[PDB]
């Protein structure tokens, strides 16, 4: 029958994978059934050979989820490439499917205080273990917040993760305008858009994303600008007039005091006075769900065997290659 198709596009998936439907985009992907496991499966098509900023945004994710093993992490089940590095164009992802994501969720749904309590729950509970691996997720978002029929989340997109030591600008920390912290922010940002079904700081350019969080949070305090931050930045920050401190209860009346509190400590402009992972965890808010017992840690840090942005076009597709060559037949 020959190689398979969607909207004018190889998707070169098959015999395994068949009866291919669109979703969105990311490349193009799309849910297909699979005649080895006999269920629906969900394949992110990659084309990143143009550019070495997408190789190793690729090979990231794949060595990061590969040794990743967590109920609210995306896993890698299968990838798909080209039998030869030359013809080697495209490179598959195959993971588990999932109904929907929080980005189409909060666009035509209403989530009750116990809801949003147990999605924020996962996406912590989940991030502690990211964390514990000393990597940075680098883009929570919505539309990177998978749910299933049973209200079950995963994380997925792990192209912009890097280890301890660009983004969506919604959910983006205002110290990046490099840290754990800044994934804290973005779980700010995430836990305020599910009490509201609408983003706190929608910002059209990198300017008015700063102008939106201080017109909340109030201008920052000696402290709070005082550190290794751009010249240009600092000076227009000093340069705008005075923004008062919007009490939380204003914006969200109907939210719990414990959710607000919560969102107080995420949405901290100093990422040092920012809550952690842990606290976070452990806050008031999440005592019907947090358990100590049941949430996993990595059983060492996450490194990379090589500096991946030093390697040139050609290594960088090699390893590439190599990577993937475990999923092939021999
Ligand atoms: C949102 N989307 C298309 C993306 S980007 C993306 C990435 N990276 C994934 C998915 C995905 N999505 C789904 N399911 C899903 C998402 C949105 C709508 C829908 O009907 C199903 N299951 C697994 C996955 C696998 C991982």
């Amino acid at each position: 029958a020959g190689p398979e198709m969607v909207r004018g596009q190889v998707f070169d998936v098959g015999p395994r994978y068949t009866n291919l439907s669109y979703i969105g985009e990311g490349g193009m992907v799309c849910s297909a059934y699979d005649n080895v496991n006999k269920v629906r499966v969900a394949i992110k098509k990659i084309s990143p050979f143009e550019h070495q900023t997408y190789c190793q945004r690729t090979l990231r994710e794949i060595k990061i989820l590969l040794r990743f093993r967590h109920e609210n992490i995306i896993g890698i089940n299968d990838i798909i490439r080209a039998p030869t590095i030359e013809q080697m164009k495209d490179v598959y992802i195959v993971q588990d499917l999932m109904e929907t994501d929080l980005y189409k969720l909060l666009k035509t749904q209403h989530l009750s205080n116990d809801h949003i309590c147990y999605f924020l729950y996962q996406i912590l509970r989940g991030l502690k273990y990211i964390h514990s691996a000393n990597v940075l997720h680098r883009d929570l978002k919505p539309s990177n917040l998978l749910l299933n029929t049973t209200c079950d989340l995963k994380i997925c997109d792990f192209g912009l993760a890097r280890v301890a030591d660009v983004a969506t600008r919604w959910y983006r920390a205002p110290e990046i305008m490099y840290t754990k912290s800044i994934d804290i922010w973005s779980v700010g940002c995430i836990l305020a858009e599910m009490l509201s079904n609408r983003p706190i700081f929608p910002g059209k350019h990198y300017l008015d994303q700063l102008n939106h969080i201080l017109g909340i949070l109030g201008s920052p305090s000696q402290e709070d600008l005082n550190c290794i931050i751009n010249l240009k930045a600092r000076n227009y920050l000093l340069s705008l007039p005075h923004k008062n401190k919007v009490p939380w209860n204003r914006l969200f009346p109907n939210a719990d005091s414990k959710a607000l509190d919560l969102l107080d400590k995420m949405l901290t402009f100093n990422p040092h006075k920012r809550i952690e992972v842990e606290q976070a965890l452990a806050h008031p808010y999440l005592e019907q769900y947090y358990d100590p017992s049941d949430e996993p840690i990595a059983e060492a840090p996450f490194k990379f065997d090589m500096e991946l942005d030093d390697l040139p076009k050609e290594k960088l597709k090699e390893l590439i290659f190599e990577e993937t060559a475990r999923f092939q037949p021999g």
